[PDB]
C-alpha cells in the first residue's frame, strides 16, 4: 500500500525515506488529521545505519526525534508545513502525519509535482539522553537538517 | 563489563523486561540525571519486543515512550527511594537509566545488601506515542500499566 517518495538519504547515521499510503485511523484521538479529511498517510522512516555514531543498533528506528515537515506542489506553488508524530503500524514505529491534498480547504493539493521537505532535530530536544563515559560512551548528536524528496502525487490511494 | 543483572528477565505483554546495574554513568544533557560522582550505580531497564508482538514492535525492537517508575527497598534496613527512569542511548543501544546514590544516600540505609526492585510501567500512550487502528494497518491495544518486581543482592559499585 505504500507508494515511495523519492529516493532516500544517508545521513548522521541514519537511513532517511518517505512513503505515503491511504489515510489511517490514530489512536490516541484528537491530534493525528482525522482520516475522512485526509487524502495520504505520510510517514518519515528512519532507521540506524550501520556504525550508528549515536550508538543505535543497525536497523533500529531512531526514536524521540523532533520532525517538521513542507510539502510544495511546484507545479502550483503551494506550500503546507506541519509535523510529523511518533506512532506505530503493522510495519512498525515511524513518523506519520495523516495530510489533505484534495481535501485541502486551501486547494492547490492534488495531482502534480510536489517537493518535500523534512526538517530534523536530535533526541536531546525531547530531553533524551545519551552516556559520554568513556566505556559506555557515544558521539554527539546532529545539528538540526533537513532532506529533501521530489515525487509525482497521483492522487489519493 | 558488562552490567550486572538484577533477578530474572520477565516475558510479559509481548516485551521482554529485564533489569540490569553498573557503575554510575556521565550523561549529557547536564542536569537531567544525579551526576555520576554522586552516584554509585546506574540502574536500567532493559525492553525489547518478543517475537508476535501484538503492537507492532519487529521482534528486538527497544520499546520506546514507556513510562517507567522504580521503588527501590532494602529488605534488611527497610530503605525505600523511588524515581523515574529516563529514556537514553549507551554504546550498546537505548534503555531507560538512572543514577542512583546508595552507600552516598546518607538520607536512607541504602548500603550494600538485600533488595527489591519494582518497575511500575505504563504504555507508550501515556506519552501521546501513537498507534495506527484501521483494518489494513492497525495494531493490538495497548497493555494496562503493570509492575514487575525483582530480587537481588547489591553488592557495591562495579570496580
Ligand atoms: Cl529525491
Ligand atoms: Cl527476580
Ligand atoms: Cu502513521
Ligand atoms: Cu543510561
Ligand atoms: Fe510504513
Ligand atoms: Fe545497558
Amino acid at each position: 500500500g505504500e507508494v515511495p517518495i523519492g529516493d532516500p538519504k544517508e545521513l548522521n547515521g541514519m537511513e532517511i525515506a518517505a512513503v505515503y499510503l491511504q489515510p489511517i485511523e490514530m489512536e490516541p484521538r484528537g491530534i493525528d488529521l482525522a482520516a475522512s479529511l485526509a487524502d495520504i498517510h505520510l510517514e518519515a522512516d528512519i532507521h540506524a545505519l550501520k556504525n550508528n555514531p549515536n550508538g543505535f543498533p543497525e536497523g533500529f528506528w531512531m526514536p524521540y526525534l523532533t520532525i517538521a515537515y513542507e510539502l510544495k506542489n511546484t507545479d502550483t506553488g503551494a506550500i503546507k508545513r506541519g509535523t510529523l508524530m511518533p506512532m506505530v503500524a503493522d510495519d512498525g514505529p515511524h513518523y506519520g502525519a495523516n495530510i489533505a491534498m484534495e481535501k485541502d480547504k486551501k486547494g492547490g493539493f492534488g495531482v502534480g509535482n510536489y517537493e518535500l521537505t523534512f526538517y530534523i532535530s536530535n533526541p536531546e530536544k525531547q530531553g533524551f539522553g545519551r552516556h559520554v563515559d568513556e566505556e559506555t560512551g557515544v558521539g554527539k548528536w546532529f545539528e538540526p537538517f533537513k532532506v529533501d524528496y521530489k515525487f509525482k502525487y497521483t492522487g489519493t490511494p
